[PDB]
């Protein structure tokens, strides 16, 4: 006897599978911000010193924003291109001292140098109505680092988190840890709203964090484990499909309230709701029988069974272990493979969508178009998954990745397509990879499996934002052709990975030993 048999009597896809994907798959929605929400939440407005006395003069004389946007800020291209506008003042004597409303400075220096340049105090104002974590924080000039320090405490947060919720997760079921991470990542969200200083903000941050990938892979999971072999890719495809969708609905709701505060609070509130009643799903009874609870798992079939419509027919010890997670040799060679194309896929991810993307624009409408390309490539693997395998397309989206994210290293009409292809193609690339990362490990394990794989996914991030900038300096299009050379190095290597395109996901080490028999 065997779970795939005695699933097929019950029914592979059914309505009792089409409710529970329906339920699971909002889960990836509320996912959907914790991943790239900095780019709505904190963003970047253009920018001026407070000038006390510019506001006395504004009423002297008829004022316009962009007319004094110049003849009352410093001009730009002195020590740096922008330095001067950005984060620099005059500290003229602009109020009790105005010698003409056309002319203010021109008597007091009657040169750009001539004119002093002073510390950026009084504090800054910035143009765009809706105030963000930039505006609140005043993390501008002088703390720039710091909004780039909150992604990578989010992306800090990620490797701990998986690193112990992957064991706790393989050691006592999949749905009393997805609960739990729900919980936090619902109270952490709604709090973040409330941190009244940048500390403890970023603390909550953090907190949100060591949750949110632990809960969203965990949740990944199950629907997997769920359906029968026939089905698999439908469910594991379409589950990539709602993050895709959810950003999508993310980018309008964000051009919606711009507040960061109100968005914060707003955006967890599905978070909240599912914990209400996703209490409604059962326990993956994979689990259950790989771990010696047959008892519970045939309560589970008959629940199953009796909603599927279907009539079900009259008819010692594994635990987990971080080393033996290595102990198998042939495991060990899937394990290094898979997490160097983890690191490959998140580098490439972040990277390119911070800075390959076109410049210029909307903040929400461009964050639109790289949502939009994703829909293709979901469209394009399912297609060809079955029919050629899960193998060899993978290897060929990566190496596509590469080969554009080279072309483009070397008035850049044609780079806005090489870049879209390159924004499909490395999609492709961490869909597959995380499609089939979950069906080569063995069962008892899979959990702790992914996860541990999963959490070298976090360096990359940490690297990204600090590697660039280095490559950036030593030659301007260096960090896109490291990108390439990572992509077609992690393609190649894919191939040696075994194929898996009918074979029932394993159950036990020694199946996973030897895949070929
Ligand atoms: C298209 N797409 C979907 C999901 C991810 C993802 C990233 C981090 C953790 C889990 C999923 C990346 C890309």
């Amino acid at each position: 006897t065997t779970f795939d048999d005695i699933l097929e009597h019950i029914g592979e896809f059914g309505r009792f599978q089409k409710q529970t994907f329906f339920l699971l798959c909002l889960l990836s929605a509320a996912f959907a911000p914790i991943y790239v929400g900095i780019v709505f939440l904190g963003f970047t407005p253009d920018h001026r010193c407070r000038s006390p006395g510019v506001a006395e003069l504004s009423q002297r004389c008829g004022w316009s924003l962009e007319e004094e946007l110049n003849y009352t800020v410093p001009g730009v291209g002195s020590s740096g291109e922008a330095s001067p506008s950005q984060c620099r003042r005059y500290e003229v004597d602009w109020n009790q001292t105005g010698l003409s409303c056309t002319d203010p400075l021109a008597s007091l220096a009657a040169n750009r140098s001539h004119l002093p340049l002073g510390p950026c105090q009084d504090g800054w104002v910035y143009d765009t109505p809706g105030s963000s974590i930039v505006t609140e924080f005043n993390l501008v000039c002088a703390d720039s680092w710091m909004l780039d320090l909150v992604q990578a405490a989010v992306n800090v947060g990620f490797f701990v988190g998986s690193m112990s919720i992957g064991y706790i997760a393989d050691r006592f079921g999949r749905k009393l840890c997805l609960l739990v991470t729900i919980l936090i990542n619902a109270i952490s969200g709604v709090l973040m709203a409330v941190a009244p200083n940048y500390t403890w903000m970023l603390i909550f941050r953090l907190i949100q964090g060591l949750v949110s990938k632990g809960g969203w892979l965990i949740g990944y999971t199950l629907p997997t484990e769920f359906v029968g072999l026939e089905y698999r890719r439908t469910v594991g495809i379409l589950y990539q499909m709602a993050f895709s969708v959810g950003l999508l609905v993310l980018a309008g709701v964000a051009y919606a309230i711009p507040h960061w505060r109100w968005l914060q609070l707003a955006v967890t509130l599905p978070n909240f709701f599912f914990l209400l009643y996703y209490w409604c799903i059962p326990e993956s009874p994979r689990w259950l029988i790989s771990q010696n609870k047959n008892a519970k798992a045939m309560k589970i079939i008959k629940h199953i069974a009796k909603k599927n419509g279907k009539k079900l027919p009259k008819s010692e010890k594994l635990n987990p272990s971080f080393l033996d997670l290595v102990r198998t040799p042939q495991i060990r060679k899937h394990t290094l493979i898979l997490m160097y194309n983890w690191f490959t896929s998140s580098v490439l991810y972040q990277g390119l969508i911070m800075h390959m993307g076109i410049a210029g624009g909307n903040i929400y409408l461009d964050f639109f178009y790289s949502a939009l390309v994703e829909f293709p490539a979901a469209f394009i693997i399912i297609l060809t998954i079955d029919r050629i395998g899960r193998r060899y397309p993978w290897a060929a989206a990566n190496m596509v990745a590469g080969a554009a994210c080279l072309i483009t290293a070397f008035l850049f009409w044609l780079k806005t397509t090489v870049a879209c292809l390159g924004r499909m193609g490395i999609t492709m690339a961490f869909e597959m990879v995380c499609f089939v990362n979950t069906e080569l490990y063995p069962t008892f394990i899979r959990n702790l499996g992914v996860l541990v794989c999963s959490s070298l996914c976090d360096i990359g991030g940490i690297i990204t934002p600090f590697l660039v900038y280095r490559l950036a300096s030593i030659w301007l299009e260096l960090p896109l052709v490291v990108f390439a050379v990572l992509g077609l190095i992690a393609g190649g290597l894919v191939l040696l990975l075994p194929e898996t395109k009918g074979k029932p996901l394993p159950e036990t080490i020694e199946d996973a030993e030897n895949p070929h028999r």
